[PDB]
């Protein structure tokens, strides 16, 4: 279980979709330590590059088994192993842009396997996504909670403009083990820390270097009932 994902972590992606009506596929290979919450993925557009539209909208497409669940939270995602996890989720975006995303973890001779759809539509031809004017992502906090046989999280996110403003998006995701609900030891409502980063660019964005540290906890603020 636990076990089969050790203190470094190697991975490799790939990813195909569409967003609005271009194609393209993605690969990427990093490591990361997953008990410490951290990872590294470099990051190559293999096929419909340059993308017409900001990378940034495909940064969370790029990994739960690195995340600090801290404090005694059950991990859901490193118990789901040697099985595996898949996850699914949309992003709305506050200009009209919808992106919806599957994946699915496997562990196969060691290595962490990404398997990444990608479909995004009504993306505003003259907004900041397709006109390429983003920034990165601020740093975020997921709520998760038991739902639907597996977890549920819920995540708005602000995407800095050039300019200096922001744009809004909210993810609704769901992650399934592949291994029985009952094989395992559930969390209560906790909530996972974010800070997402692009370390390095090049050509075009058809090359991209990200870092995210991803910490869990409980509800830290003293309480009046328990």
């Amino acid at each position: 279980g636990e076990e089969l994902i050790k203190e470094n972590m190697h991975m490799k992606l790939y990813m195909e979709g569409t967003v609005n009506n271009h194609h393209f596929k993605c690969t990427s290979e990093g490591e990361g330590k997953p008990y410490e919450g951290t990872q590294t993925q470099r990051i190559k557009v293999v096929e419909g590059g340059p993308l017409p539209f900001a990378f940034d909208i495909l940064a969370t497409c790029f990994s739960k088994t690195f995340i600090n669940h801290t404090q005694g939270i059950p991990d859901f995602f490193k118990q789901s192993f040697p099985e595996g996890f898949t996850w699914e989720r949309v992003t709305t975006y506050e200009d009209g842009g919808v992106l919806t995303a599957t994946q699915d973890t496997s562990l196969q001779d060691g290595c962490l396997i990404y398997n990444v759809k990608i479909r995004g539509v009504n993306f505003p031809s003259n907004g900041p996504v397709m006109q390429k004017k983003t920034l990165g992502w601020e740093a975020n906090t997921e709520t998760l909670y038991p739902a639907d046989g597996g977890l549920r999280g819920h995540n708005p996110m602000a995407l800095k403009l050039v300019g200096g403003g922001h744009l809004i998006c909210n993810l609704k995701t769901t992650y399934r083990s592949k291994k029985p609900a009952k094989n395992l030891k559930m969390p209560g409502v906790y909530f996972v820390d974010r800070r997402l980063e692009r370390i390095k660019e090049a050509d075009n964005e058809t090359y991209v270097e990200q870092h995210e540290v991803a910490v869990a906890r409980y509800c830290d603020l003293p309480s009046k009932l328990g």
